[PDB]
């Protein structure tokens, strides 16, 4: 909106935080906004802080898997107090819709690799907690609006999460079968979890990677970069429109 | 001989994956408890011999337990982690109701195989986890003198309860484990990040095997009485 007196209109700094899994995931973000950035050891991670227009960007990427990721999340909300966090990286996608580089959102997201069948429970379940967690309608609906406005795809689904790396069609047909789930990925679940307990919004961003198959090895290796990219370009123009 | 060692407020984080695990070390304690919720947790803070005690459960697996660690250090500032609970024994001289503190832990369902990297590796990271050697030695001390049995070994942690013979014999051979459980290598990990002694103490309530939800389900009173005690006879030397 037109402001004829800055003055009159609120400049508060908003705190959000920026994951990634991986370095690579996070250097097209740090590019992306082109802002200076202190960068903060904690935790064993490297929190790159900036300002950006009304906004305190807190960028890290947590070092892969699950211990990794709710540590970096915790990590941001209790010691740099983000009122949000958007994941940006990428997943290997288990629909043939999905295709490389597509562009997913995680209406719910759950760990795959959690088992206490022993006493009756699901796959996936925990006493105290749920199979499925879920994220912001907020910032998911925003995600829609972008996507339809730039023109380009944006599928939402369940994104299933494990410390391991899928790369068969067993493992694979088990996610579609007990989960329902697009895509797989190390951190997503743990995450949004974590925003969940802390009453965090959360949006998770990933773009694909590969088709967690027997091939998923190399067909991650040659598109990290590009389906990095592909998603940090997305929650950035997510940002800017926060 | 305290004027030579730290004189300052001491905290001291306690915790338990489960509930059970945890009423038997507030009953010990016997002071009064306030209660303080945070992510989802509820922190029982308390006095004794002047320091901070705060106890939890962080509720069961690495996310949980990843959690409630993190939430100790960054929000109640403890500057040591001792946690207590039950675990299924992947060795012979580990029986019923045994004690053991863990020298090292490792993640046992990290797979990052497909990229050549052994089992329970992730890059920037490592296979074992180390706790505290002065707390462990601690441990064995107090042990050696109330005369109870205490092993020191590897404790496998994952996000599965074992409860077969294959996946036993995997944990024995690739990481050379004493003990299984589900939390106890993220709160390692974690303490480990932040600087913070970690003293993982375990009672044994099972072995591991096709008998273990029921074994498990029929000794986790006595098997986490039986660590809290011990946990309780630590603080009482801290
Ligand atoms: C040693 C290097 C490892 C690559 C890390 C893969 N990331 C981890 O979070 C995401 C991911 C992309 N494709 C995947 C797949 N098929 N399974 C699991 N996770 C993923
Ligand atoms: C409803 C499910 C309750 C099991 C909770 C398991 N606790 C660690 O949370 C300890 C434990 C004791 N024995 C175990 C075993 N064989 N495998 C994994 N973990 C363990
Ligand atoms: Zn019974």
């Amino acid at each position: 909106h037109h402001h004829h007196h800055e003055n009159l209109y609120f400049q508060g700094v908003q705190k959000i935080g920026i994951l990634g899994a991986m370095r690579e995931e996070i250097t097209p973000i740090l590019e992306l906004f082109g802002v200076d950035f202190e960068e903060i050891p904690l935790g064993g991670n490297v929190f790159h802080k900036g300002v950006y227009h009304n906004k305190e960007i807190i960028v890290a990427y947590s070092k892969i898997g699950k211990v990794h990721s709710t540590l970096t999340t915790t990590s941001m909300i209790l010691a740099f107090g983000v009122q949000k966090v958007l994941f940006s990286g990428v997943a290997g996608s288990l629909v043939k819709d999905l295709k490389i580089n597509d562009l997913l959102v995680a209406t719910q997201l759950v760990q795959h690799d959690v088992d206490l069948s022993a006493f009756d429970h699901p796959l996936g379940f925990i006493p105290e907690s749920a199979i499925f967690i879920e994220t912001s309608g907020s910032l998911n609906a925003l995600a829609k609006k972008i996507a339809n406005e730039q023109h380009i795809a944006l599928k939402e689904g369940v994104i299933a999460s494990g410390d391991q790396f899928v790369h068969s069609k067993e493992r694979k047909e088990f996610l579609v079968s007990e989960f329902k789930a697009s895509a797989v990925e190390m951190e997503g679940a743990s995450v949004a979890f974590v925003c969940q307990k802390f009453g965090v919004p959360c949006c998770v961003l990933r773009s694909i990677s590969d088709n967690a198959d027997e091939k998923a090895g190399m067909s991650f290796d040659e598109f990290l970069e590009k389906s990095a990219h592909t998603s940090a370009k997305f929650l950035k123009s997510m940002v800017d429109e926060l």
